[PDB]
């Protein structure tokens, strides 16, 4: 049995389902809630995600992936406790979320000692708990491809060629991190077809994501849940682009949305066009349903959302 | 009553008595430390913590002052355990000890809300405990002063001017961190003698440290405890040059000890001298020793230890 399940027997790759391969249950920085707890409360976070992942199942969803790591405030009894209440497939990960540099912890430590970290939670379980990673997530950022985002990129080269689980990343659409991931993993001896390259929807040129997809890789469309970088209607019409001209196989579609998060608000923007409702359905509510009057047809969706991930974890 | 100390009453600051400045029973990544539990023992934590304590008790210490704050690991409710075993008055405190950028929680936020966080610990309590902060905790160091640095120094100053706390600073001795720390928090309407910069005992440029002191702030020789920077021979060289100058009433000494730290252990170097024995009571074997058979009188050591942490904290 191929993946490992939070709070579940393993399963095979081929029953993976209908899948969202980017969300968060929930994401926090460790160390603002370890010191202000009065800033938090995990009745609203746990109502919340429970509430997100039934509405998400009651469109067809089997499978959530979520790539919350070291950083970002990973829980697995937290996550237990939502499957216990939903009965998702939860698909929880390893790794370390980081823009500059590594925790203090890391000085004097090798990439050994890192990759070890993240096969300590492959192949033993998690935070004390049987439950078990079944991916490896990484990120790069603004500051671009530094000495530690290297080495932990290193790292998880070592843990797939040892555990043969898949790598997740998040990049900067903007300059070439997500490229950069790509030619570092690969060179390393990971399969191109075990990577997808996170935040590539933030971005409309076309070149830069067909150019990854080209070189084997996964290409996340994967932040429809945020009013980020790009508006929902210009994401349409790249993945809409992308579709016709025949990437279907290489896009993962997702929302990255935060049941819950901790960040600060930023000042709202209003634009003709009423702001589209974010949450994990929106692709159920918005997305699909544009494709679908755009001409894609099902067996589109089928392999985006069933036979990637299925190749993905195979 | 003048300063909280955690589980017990809080006393006046004319009783403090015999003070460490800047100890650590204990630090840590936050993040680390809660996504691998595995890489850690609290019993043994706990019980280095309760040992060192003991012995700095038998030297005559009082009060020692604990600046683990957001980013180290602070922890109340292992602090007020190490008090129930030892009897030690312990000062804790708030803030947030960053090098670079903030936690994403703070993105959008203002310095209004990092100083509300700081006057929380202060006035209502620590981690959801009536233990309250006594002072505040800032740091720079290669980076320097980068923006977010900046941030959390000027809301260290609206905490100070708000509550009285005084600031304990972490800079770097070989950058004019420390230097700007003053700047910045007296241009800001913080009393010179409410500010302790830290580690100027981490350089022996003698000049750069009695600027500081000048300028009528506290100067932190307290790493004696770690083999970093400077070797204690020579940290005890500029120590005494320092006291036969005449700025006894300035000067601040501690170990910077941690009786636990996470760090990778660094490259042993081996010098002609046998290696101190690295402790919370070095100073009692080896500095106190060597300032006393060099002619400094009983009024110095008294000066350093009591009389500048009284006035700290009045
Ligand atoms: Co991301
Ligand atoms: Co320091
Ligand atoms: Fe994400
Ligand atoms: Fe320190």
């Amino acid at each position: 049995m191929r993946i490992p399940l939070v709070g579940k027997d393993s399963i095979e790759s081929k029953d993976i389902g209908f899948t969202l391969i980017h969300e968060h249950l929930r994401a926090f920085s460790e160390a603002v809630r370890q010191q202000w707890p009065h800033l938090y409360n995990e009745d609203e976070e746990f109502r919340n995600a429970v509430n997100e992942v039934k509405r998400a199942m009651q469109f067809g969803v089997k499978t959530i992936v979520d790539p919350t790591v070291m950083g970002c405030g990973r829980d697995i009894r937290f996550m237990e406790k939502v499957v216990k209440a939903t009965g998702i497939n939860l698909v929880a990960g390893t790794g370390i979320f980081i823009f500059i540099d590594l925790p203090f912890y890391f000085l004097n430590r090798s990439i050994d000692e890192i990759a070890d970290l993240f096969i300590h939670d492959i192949k033993e379980g998690i935070q004390g708990t049987l439950n078990k990673a079944g991916f490896v997530k990484i990120a790069a950022d603004e500051p671009g491809i530094t000495k530690d985002v290297e080495k932990v990129i290193r790292a998880a080269a070592i843990a797939n060629k040892e555990t043969k689980v898949p790598i997740i990343t998040h990049s900067n659409a903007h300059n070439n991190t997500g490229l950069e991931q790509q030619r570092i993993l690969t060179e390393e001896g990971v399969d191109p077809g075990k990577i997808l390259i996170g935040h590539l929807g933030d971005t409309d040129n076309i070149d830069y994501i067909k150019k990854i997809a080209d070189k084997g890789s996964f290409i996340g469309l994967d932040r429809y849940g945020l009013d980020l970088f790009l508006p929902v209607d210009k994401r349409n019409e790249t993945t809409l682009r992308l579709i016709k001209d025949g990437y279907s196989d290489k896009i993962m579609i997702s929302h990255d949305y935060c049941c819950t998060i901790d960040w600060g608000t930023a000042k709202p923007e209003y634009k003709p066009k009423l702001a589209p409702r974010l949450s994990i359905t929106l692709i159920f509510e918005d997305t699909i349903p544009f494709l679908k009057r755009n001409g894609v047809n099902e067996e589109v969706i089928a392999t985006i959302f069933k036979e990637n991930p299925k190749k993905f974890f195979s």
